[PDB]
C-alpha cells in the first residue's frame, strides 16, 4: 500500500546523438518517479530492457531541471566527471552508475546534496563517462564535500583524482581536455 516517499522527484532523461541537430533537440524525457518503489521498478526495467550503445545517454535530473547546461539550474554549474577506462568491465560500469543514482535519490550529500542538479552517463567507445551536476561551480564548500564523498562511495583507486568542471569551461574548450575548477 504505502510506498516510501523519496524525500524529493525525479526525471530519467535519455539522449541519442543526433548531431545535425540542435543538440537540446535530442534530449528526451522518459518517466518521473518520486518514491523508492517506482525508482526501483524502472531501474530494474530500463536495464534489461535496454542494451548499451555509443552516443546513447541517459540522465537522471531533479524535477524541473532539464539535462542541459542552458538551464537555470545549470548554467552557473559544473559536475564532477568520472572517466572510465577503455578497458573497465562492465561490471564497473554498472556498479558505478547505480551507486550514483542512489547517491542522488538518497541525498547521501546530506546539507550539499541540496547543490546536486543530477546525474548524466555518456556511452561512449573512447572511454564511457559518468557525472554529477551541481548547480554552482563557485561553491567551494559545497563542490568539493560532494566531489569527495562520491570518490569514496564508489570506492575510487585514492591515487588518481577526479575532476570537477564548470560548464561554462566545458563549452568553451578547445583543446577538448577541460580544465578542472577543483581535484580530489
Ligand atoms: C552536455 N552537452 C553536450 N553538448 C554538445 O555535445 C558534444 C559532445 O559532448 P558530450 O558530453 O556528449 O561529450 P563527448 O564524449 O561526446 O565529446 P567531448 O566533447 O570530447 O567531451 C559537445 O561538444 C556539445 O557540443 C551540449 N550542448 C548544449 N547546447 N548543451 C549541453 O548541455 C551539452
Ligand atoms: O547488454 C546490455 O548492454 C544491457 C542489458 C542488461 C541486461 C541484463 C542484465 C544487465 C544488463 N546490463 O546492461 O548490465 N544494457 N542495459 C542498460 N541499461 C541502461 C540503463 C540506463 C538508465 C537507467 C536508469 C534507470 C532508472 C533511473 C535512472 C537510470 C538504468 C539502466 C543503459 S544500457
Amino acid at each position: 500500500y504505502i510506498k516510501h516517499p523519496l524525500q524529493n522527484r525525479w526525471a530519467l532523461w535519455f539522449f541519442k546523438n543526433d548531431k545535425s541537430k540542435t543538440w537540446q533537440a535530442n534530449l528526451r524525457l522518459i518517466s518521473k518517479f518520486d518514491t523508492v518503489e517506482d525508482f526501483w521498478a524502472l531501474y530494474n526495467h530500463i536495464q534489461l530492457s535496454s542494451n548499451l550503445m555509443p552516443g546513447c545517454d541517459y540522465s537522471l535530473f531533479k524535477d524541473g531541471i532539464e539535462p542541459m547546461w542552458e538551464d537555470e539550474k545549470n548554467k552557473r554549474g559544473g559536475r564532477w566527471l568520472i572517466t572510465l577506462n577503455k578497458q573497465q568491465r562492465r561490471s564497473d560500469l554498472d556498479r558505478f552508475w547505480l551507486e550514483t543514482l542512489l547517491c542522488l535519490i538518497g541525498e547521501s550529500f546530506d546539507d550539499y546534496s541540496d547543490d546536486v542538479c543530477g546525474a548524466v552517463v555518456n556511452v561512449r567507445a573512447k572511454g564511457d563517462k559518468i557525472a554529477i551536476w551541481t548547480t554552482e561551480c563557485e561553491n567551494r564548500e559545497a563542490v568539493t564535500h560532494i566531489g569527495r564523498v562520491y570518490k569514496e562511495r564508489l570506492g575510487l583507486p585514492p591515487k588518481i583524482v577526479i575532476g570537477y568542471q564548470s560548464h561554462a569551461d566545458t563549452a568553451t574548450k578547445s583543446g577538448s581536455t577541460t580544465k578542472n575548477r577543483f581535484v580530489v
